[PDB]
């Protein structure tokens, strides 16, 4: 069939795309995606006609990429229109709320103050603010402009009924639903808080700039953050009331059909998109307005694979929007996440010793219980420094750090026999690796061979190894033991995997192993029963200094690679507070004072630390190892780094 249904949902654009699977005919080969046409009446119908397989693919504005989500929907996003520029492109706007320098107040104490809106039911200026205060509406919230009108003291809210509630029409009388109002729109909204009619504009993050061309002018001004902090107007990025992607094409979950939908629109991008200037264009249309896409839109960009409608609109808009959809209002229990059925069973029986003060999630990888703690799901998560980053660049924060005695050291283990290994060169040589994106195993070691030889193809550096996380067929899975389906992966099922399997992979097979300083001396002289270190002895084995020496086991304090940033415990900023008081409440009631190995947490950690100032990945990971990280994923994987990379460069 090779055929995308696409979905219009008026006549205007019924014949756009009738002539958009025209004149793709003459450009797509025959075993080339088609256009199909369905009209429908609503964004609603073809959401619908989607969800019935009776269409494949519709353009919708963010509100509706939500309904296209909810069961029995189940859409997902999956191509972007972007706007402004090829090189720097705009896909998503930032819904921000604007205030003066030195007015006094947070996100937290919106009640009483004047409120400037850019129009009642506009996103950015009224569903978005007004669904993130809705619980701090007065009740009863419904209707929801009595509620708001009863929340501000006063409003210029244009459009909304001021006969009724002429509150919300304090600093713009009549509420004037057109230009005619000085203060209605985007320029309308920031002018009543720049003219002192307001206290907040509810706006994008673009607004200031628009209106206030000098950076002294924009100086007197500030952000409202949704941790009732203050930031500078050009740093809406760290403090915004919402993240929303501009329009958006959706399918169905399963079965698409995505893969032809974006082959479909990257072909007709290429020939009939901006400056192409055939008969044809893909951004315009000579009758109606933005029928389809958006005519100021500049192409289209794929939507990262990993990514589903949750966290692609992200945490703050979807929170607003099921306020407004659902209307329902209340530390609460922490949600754990837990990775293996081990896991489940620990924190299981942990939940029920703690009364329900603890609850239990499960997900199948440590990027999918990330994905639960971003969308709500899940609240806490325990995470090697790897993980730490991939989780703070999905928005998460480190909460409290996993503390075993300043971190554990990284070090490069050899066999003592082989007399020649130097850190100096190891090229052509075998290494045993904890997996791809850990501290130990890979971030610290990898970001230091990074500088010496400035690439990260390390497959090519080491002659062959075990890294689990590579890619099956790369010589840094050679080594490794797992069988089938196994062989290379990041969990147990490889023996290879982690701290120990690396030790065991180059006691078996490498020529260097990167762990921690205390994986040799726990898995020798006995320590370890298993046949591979039952007999090993601790003497045997050496450690690369980085000055290109080489001295004991036990010597690592002298002779190590890097000091390790420790495992963290990660959550949303809006948790960060009850995380860190009912686990503290927890380590004292359960403390140091795993049925098989480290579930949950490191069975070395005795206690979960506080944080003070490092309570962002970039601080408590260090300046040092973000750099270097930021090296290595040039030539890293992970689908859910390059989903929150795509909506947070
Ligand atoms: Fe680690
Ligand atoms: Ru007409």
């Amino acid at each position: 069939d090779k055929t995308v249904r696409w979905c219009a949902v008026s006549e205007h654009e019924a014949t756009k795309c009738q002539s958009f699977r025209d004149h793709m005919k003459s450009v797509i080969p025959s075993d080339g995606p088609s256009v199909a046409c369905v009209k429908k009446a609503s964004y609603l119908d073809c959401i619908r006609a989607i969800a019935a397989n009776e269409a494949d693919a519709v353009t919708l504005d963010a509100g509706l990429v939500y309904d296209a989500y909810l069961a029995p929907n189940n859409l997902k996003p999956v191509v972007a229109e972007f706007y402004g520029s090829k090189e720097d492109p705009q896909t998503f706007y930032y819904a921000v709320a604007v205030v003066k320098k030195d007015s006094g107040f947070q996100m937290n104490q919106l009640r009483g103050k004047k409120s400037c809106h850019t129009g009642l039911g506009r996103s950015a200026g009224w569903n978005i603010p007004i669904g993130l205060l809705y619980c701090d509406l007065p009740e009863p919230r419904k209707p929801l402009e009595k509620a708001v009108a009863n929340f501000f003291s006063g409003s210029c809210a244009p459009c909304a009924d001021g006969t009724d509630f002429p509150q919300l029409c304090q600093l713009c009388p009549g509420c004037g639903c057109s230009t005619l109002n000085q203060y209605f729109g985007y320029s309308g909204a920031f002018k009543c808080l720049k003219d002192g009619a307001g206290d907040v504009a509810f706006v994008k993050h673009s607004t200031i700039f628009e209106n206030l061309a000098n950076k002294a002018d924009r100086d007197q001004y500030e952000l409202l953050c949704l941790d009732n902090t203050r930031k500078p107007v050009d740093e809406y990025k760290d403090c915004h009331l919402a993240q929303v992607p501009s329009h958006t094409v959706v399918a169905r979950s399963m079965g698409g059909k995505e893969d032809l939908i974006w082959e479909l629109l990257n072909q007709a991008q290429e020939h009939f998109g901006k400056d192409k200037s055939k008969e044809f264009q893909l951004f315009s249309s000579p009758h109606g307005k933005d029928l389809l896409f958006k005519d100021s839109a500049h192409g289209f960009l794929k939507v990262p694979p990993r990514m589903d409608a949750k966290m692609y609109l992200g945490y703050e808009y979807v929170t607003a929007i099921r306020n407004l959809r659902e209307g329902t209002c209340p530390c609460k229990p922490v949600k754990w996440c837990a990775l293996s059925h081990h896991e489940r069973l620990k924190c299981d029986e942990w939940s029920v010793n703690s009364v329900g003060k603890i609850e239990c999630v499960s997900a199948e990888t440590t990027e999918d219980c990330i994905a639960k703690i971003m969308n709500g799901e899940a609240d806490a998560m325990s995470l090697d420094g790897g993980f730490v980053y991939i989780a703070g660049k999905c928005g998460l924060v480190p909460v409290l750090a996993e503390n075993y005695n300043a971190g554990y050291f990284a070090v490069a283990v050899v066999k003592k026999s082989a007399s020649d290994l130097t850190w100096d060169n190891l090229k052509g040589k075998k290494s045993c690796h904890t997996a791809v994106g850990r501290t130990a195993g890979w971030n610290i070691p990898m970001g230091l061979l990074y500088n010496k030889i400035n690439h990260c193809r390390f497959d090519e550096f080491f002659s062959e190894g075990c890294a689990p996380g590579s890619k099956k067929d790369s010589s840094l899975c050679k080594l490794c033991m797992g069988s089938g389906l196994n062989l290379c992966e990041p969990n147990n099922k490889e023996g290879y995997y982690g701290y120990t399997g690396a030790f065991r992979c180059l006691v078996e097979k490498g020529d260097v192993a990167f762990v921690k300083h205390q994986t040799v001396p726990q898995n020798t002289g006995g320590k370890n029963p298993d046949p591979w270190a039952k007999n090993l002895n601790e003497k045997d084995y050496e450690l690369l200094c980085l000055d290109g020496t080489r001295k004991p086991v036990e010597e690592y304090a002298n002779c190590h690679l890097a000091r390790a940033p420790n495992h963290a415990v990660v959550t949303r900023k809006d948790k960060e507070a009850c995380v860190h008081k009912i686990l503290r409440q927890q380590q004292h009631l359960f403390g140091s004072n795993s049925e098989t190995k480290d579930l949950l947490f490191r069975d070395d950690t005795v206690c979960l630390a506080k944080l003070h100032d490092r309570n962002t990945y970039e601080k408590y990971l260090g300046e040092e190892y973000v750099k270097a990280v930021g090296n290595l994923r040039k030539c890293s994987t992970s689908s859910l780094l390059e989903a929150c990379t795509f909506r947070r460069p």
